[PDB]
C-alpha cells in the first residue's frame, strides 16, 4: 500500500519561486491522486496475474506507468527542493557537473533547454548513467519515471507539467525555470549521486 | 505563411464556462505560439526539401506535428464555441448522435470520458469516420490534430491540456467540462458534419 | 502456468499455402519461448509487486506486453487457421462483415490493406468492437495484443511478421496475404464472433 | 531525386557470413524500393507545403520517415561492410571505444545486446554524440534513421530487421550477429568517426 509522503516543508516554503497555492495543489491534489489511483492499480494487477489474465495486465500498464511513475516522480521532486536551496553544489557532484557538462552554468543551460524542450507534459532530469560512470541529462513524457523507462538513476527532477506553473508563471515555462534554481536542494541531490556512485 | 486566426467572439464571451483570462492567454499566447514556430518550421522544412536533406525533414517532424497540429486544432476549437451555443444539435446530425451513442447525453457521457481519460496533454474528439459512414469519438496525444493522424474529420474538439481549464478549474477537469457543454457551438458543429456527409 | 497449446494441425497441413517449416519453427521455437520467457516475467512482477517495487514493475513492461502478447497472439493465430479452411463464413458473421464492411470482399481487401499497411513487425486484425457493437478492423505494432491494447475482441489474426513469410513468400508480402485467405478457419472465427454477441 | 548507391562490392562478396541471396534481394529489392517511395512521397510533400496543407503533410509523415529512413540506413550499411573487414579498428576509434566502452570486445557486446535486444524490426547502431564529444550505442525501431531521430552521427549501423537473417541464420539472431563481426568494413567506420571529430 503506497503512502503520499508528508512534505519536507511549508507549502509556502518555496515563496516567492514557486507558491503555496501550486504547492498545496501539486502535493494535496495531484500527487494524491497518483497515490491513490497506483493503489488501485496494483491491487488489480494482482488480481489479473493471480489467475494469469495476460490481456488484464497489459491494458493495466498506461495506468500503472502513468499512476505509479507520477508517485516516484513527485515523491523525489519535492526532495530536490528546499526553502535554504539555491547556490550550486560542491565537491565530487560539482566537480562531476563541470566534467561532465562544462561548467554549471553549462549544466543549468542544458537542462534547461532539456526541460523547455518538452513538448506536451513531461520532466526534465540530471542522471546518473551506472553503465558510462558519468551525469546525463533527460526528459521523460508524461509520468514516465526515468529510472523505469530509461535506467538512469534520478538526481534532480523539473517538474514541467503545465500545472506546476501555470497558476503563477501563465504560458512562460522559461520563467518558470529560472526561478527554480533558486530552490534546488544540492543537498538531497548531492545524497542521490554519492548514494549511486557507490 | 500561416495566420492567428481572429477569435469569432469576445475574449469574455464564454463567462463564466471559460473565463476571461483563459480564453487571452489561449488564443493571444498558446496559438499564437503554434502559428509562428510552424510558419519556422514549414520555412526550414521547405530548405530541406530543395537540397535533399532527408536527416532534415525527418528532425523537423516532431515540431512541424506538434506546432502545426496546435494551429489546425485551435483554430477549429474556436469555432466549436459561442456564446450563444449550449443545447443540443438537431436535424441530421441529432439523428446521427442518437443513432451512433444511443442518446445524446450517452453521447456527452462518452466525449466527457474520453477528454477526462487523456493522461497528460491532449484533445477530445467527436469526429466523422467517412470509411465508416459513421460518426466517432476518439482523443489525440498533445497537439496531434485529429484529422492528419486518424484520418477522421473533426466536428467538435475539447482541449484538454492543463493550460485550457487550470487557471479556472484548476485540477478538477471533469468540472471543465460539464461547464463547456454550454458553450459549444453546434450550428458549427453541423455545418463540419453536413460538410463531409457528402 | 501459461503453457504451449498443442498445434490444432500437422506442421504441413496447410500446405502449400504455408509450408510445414514455417509452421515448424514459427510454433515450435518461437511461441515456446514467449510462453517461457512471460513466465519468468510474470515471476519477476509477483516479486516487484510484493515488494512495492513500482520501478521494477515500469520495468518489466516491455518483456510483458512483448512475450504475453506473443503468447496471446500465436495461439489465437493457431486456431484462426484449418486444413479444412478457406472460402468464407456463413450467417451471421457473414451478415455482419457485409453489413459492417460492404462485402466479404471488401473486407479480405480491408484486411488485408490494414495487414499489408504494417511497416515493420506487426498484427492485422479483425476484431470485435463491444462499444459500438460491430466489427471493426485494426493494425497492431510487434506483439502488441489486440484486446490488452485496444480493447478489442479478437475474431481473426494475420500475423504479418517477416518470420511468418519471409521463407516462402520472400519479400512480397501480398503473395503471403493471398495466400493465407484460402486457410483461414471461419468456423473458429465464428465462434469467437457468437462467444461476444450475447 | 534520391538515387540507388550502387553495392560497393558483389552480391556475394561476404560469403558465408551473409549470403548472396540475402544481400541480392535486400539492396536489388527492398533498398530500391524506399528510394522509390521516398521520392514519391517528397513530391507529395513539396505539394502539400505549397498548399500550405499542414493535415497532409502530417499524414504523409510515416512514409516520409518510414522510406527515407529506410534508404538512409541501408545506404551507411552497404558501406559498412567489406570483403576484407572483420577484426577491429585502429587509431583514434579504437582508442574512443576503449576509452569509451571498457574495450573493444566489451563494445562488441554492447553492440550485440542492443542489436539482439530490438523487439520487434529495427536497428543496433554506434553513433557518436556531437554534444558530450565521444561514442554512443543506440537501437532503432523500424527504419527510423539514428541522426534524424536522435541527433547521433552514425558511424556503424546494425540492420536487425528479420529480412536481413532469417533466411540464412533462421530465427536465431545471435548467430547473424555473432557472424555479421567477421564482415563490418572498420576503414569505413574510421572515415565516419573521423568526419565529425574535428
Ligand atoms: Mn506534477
Ligand atoms: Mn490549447
Ligand atoms: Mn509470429
Ligand atoms: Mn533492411
Amino acid at each position: 500500500k503506497h503512502s503520499l509522503p508528508d512534505l519536507p516543508y511549508d507549502y509556502g516554503a518555496l515563496e516567492p519561486h514557486i507558491n503555496a497555492q501550486i504547492m498545496q495543489l501539486h502535493h494535496s491534489k495531484q500527487h494524491a491522486a497518483y497515490v491513490n489511483n497506483l493503489n488501485v492499480t496494483e491491487e488489480k494487477y494482482q488480481e489479473a496475474l493471480a489467475k494469469g489474465d495476460v490481456t488484464a495486465q497489459i491494458a493495466l500498464q498506461p495506468a500503472l506507468k502513468f499512476n505509479g511513475g507520477g508517485h516516484i516522480n513527485h515523491s523525489i521532486f519535492w526532495t530536490n527542493l528546499s526553502p535554504n536551496g539555491g547556490g550550486e553544489p560542491k565537491g565530487e557532484l560539482l566537480e562531476a557537473i563541470k566534467r561532465d557538462f562544462g561548467s554549471f552554468d553549462k549544466f543549468k543551460e542544458k537542462l534547461t533547454a532539456a526541460s523547455v524542450g518538452v513538448q506536451g507534459s513531461g520532466w526534465g532530469w540530471l542522471g546518473f548513467n551506472k553503465e558510462r560512470g558519468h551525469l546525463q541529462i533527460a526528459a521523460c513524457p508524461n509520468q514516465d519515471p526515468l529510472q523505469g523507462t530509461t535506467g538512469l538513476i534520478p538526481l534532480l527532477g523539473i517538474d514541467v507539467w503545465e500545472h506546476a506553473y501555470y497558476l503563477q508563471y501563465k504560458n512562460v515555462r522559461p520563467d518558470y525555470l529560472k526561478a527554480i534554481w533558486n530552490v534546488i536542494n544540492w543537498e538531497n541531490v548531492t545524497e542521490r549521486y554519492m548514494a549511486c556512485k557507490k
